[PDB]
């Protein structure tokens, strides 16, 4: 395993600041693991898998059925936690915990909240949203742990005010269409860019997520899978800048290969 | 989507009884989401991702660090829940919740428990297991919900005694080597078997898990991904019977294709 050899470079690779990384990942996430605690449940705290959509302040909105085992606890027992694992398998990868208080969405805000929720679960309400109670989890504390995004600096916490005032990275929303496209039509271009960036001649590089400062890949080299941070040459300021920076990176990789051949 | 068309057949497909399915899935699982509750944490219940290994009675053994944010709660606050999602993404797939009480593993049992834990996380103790406290989660209740394995009958619960007296399916332990092999060397054979079994001419079928009564696939047909239950012609009684039954299924698929061609 040669990840240990580029540990230092990977540590230095341009990334969002932690609070913006946590704000962005939560904003882009659609499901997580809710921990609740109710009277009438033997004194056992409970876990459930829930869908949610962050509102503009980063408060998860959950559509809670009174029939949903454990998740129904939110109705009446406001204190909860929501756990979001950027990649559920990878135990070195970023895990975010939000402690907060579930607040019913007031009649006035239902339409505005229902709209916002559908802009992350397109294909809900297929029967009826009248079968559910919209709850907003107002955060009290946001904690994270990581061995991939960062190990030494891979733990931290934020107040409600720090989290709420953090900006969602405006490029991150284009992750699935950009990655989709690269991985379908340009997989060998991602491979060449990753080799140039990291100096590991990877078998393959599958693009995972993008932000204004670069993109993350899952790469394979000699049997082993590596999560790698691939920084852009400079910050992307608009959606169009992502293609420009990817092409520039590919041209720089190809230039390096040609010059090396000139020098034998 | 043509899954709705084979709903009835898929409901009837031979499967383990629910308590044996839950006992087996938990026995074969290596990580889950722990819900804990501590004093000195604002009255917020907390979630964490933990590794575990079920003991022979099906009690999850967890190696708990006093430094692990939230999971350290187990040390001192025995009442917890462990959530295991057979496939974390798929919100129709089986989700198991165990409510139980964390009990420290006595000095006497440490070696016997440490051994048992390593037989599910081979490559722990790489530094030291002296850095951790082994806790056993004694179950009080085991609950499940499913939309794949079963929807109408896709919810239930078991007592400690019902869960503990259930048998782990003895073929399930061979899931990863059998699936590995089929998916690497015999993927088109899995495809043909799935088409014969379900009458959907699937693009591909990736074998997921096996038990004494059959195997589960993730299949693709015209853009859409389907989880399908593929029952054996009869129960497998030993590891060797799995290859025999798979070959028999492939021969039956090929015979059906030939006879159809004889009849034009
Ligand atoms: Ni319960
Ligand atoms: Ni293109
Ligand atoms: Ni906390
Ligand atoms: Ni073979």
């Amino acid at each position: 395993n040669v990840f240990q050899l580029i540990q230092t470079h990977q540590e230095k690779a341009a990334r969002l600041p932690p609070v913006e990384e946590i704000r962005t990942v939560l904003d882009q996430s659609t499901h997580g693991m809710l921990s609740t605690f109710s009277q009438k449940h033997g004194g056992y705290p409970s876990g459930s898998v829930v869908d949610f959509a962050c509102d503009a302040d980063g408060s998860p909105i959950v559509a809670v059925s009174s029939w949903a085992v454990h998740a129904k606890d939110l109705i009446a027992n406001p204190k909860c936690s929501l756990l979001v694992a950027k990649d559920p398998e990878d135990r070195t990868d970023l895990v975010i915990t939000l402690h907060g208080d579930s607040i019913p969405v007031s009649e006035k805000d239902v339409t505005a909240v229902r709209t916002a929720y559908l802009a992350k679960h397109p294909g809900a309400f297929r029967v009826d949203f009248g079968d559910f109670q919209f709850m907003r989890i107002e955060p009290k504390a946001v904690q994270y742990v990581s061995g991939v995004a960062t190990t030494l600096f891979g733990s931290g916490e934020f107040s409600k005010e720090e989290y709420q005032t953090a900006k969602v990275d405006p490029i991150a929303q284009f992750s699935k269409p950009v990655a989709s496209h690269m991985n379908r039509d340009h997989a060998e271009d991602t491979r060449l860019i990753v080799q140039h960036s990291t100096s590991i001649p990877v078998d393959s590089a599958y693009m995972l997520d993008v932000d204004s400062l670069g993109f993350n890949v899952k790469a394979v080299y000699q049997g082993n899978t590596y999560k790698l941070r691939i920084p852009f040459p400079r910050r992307a300021e608009e959606r169009k800048d992502v293609k420009t920076l990817v092409v520039e990176m590919l041209q720089a990789a190809k230039s390096q290969i040609k010059e090396n051949l000139y020098f034998q």
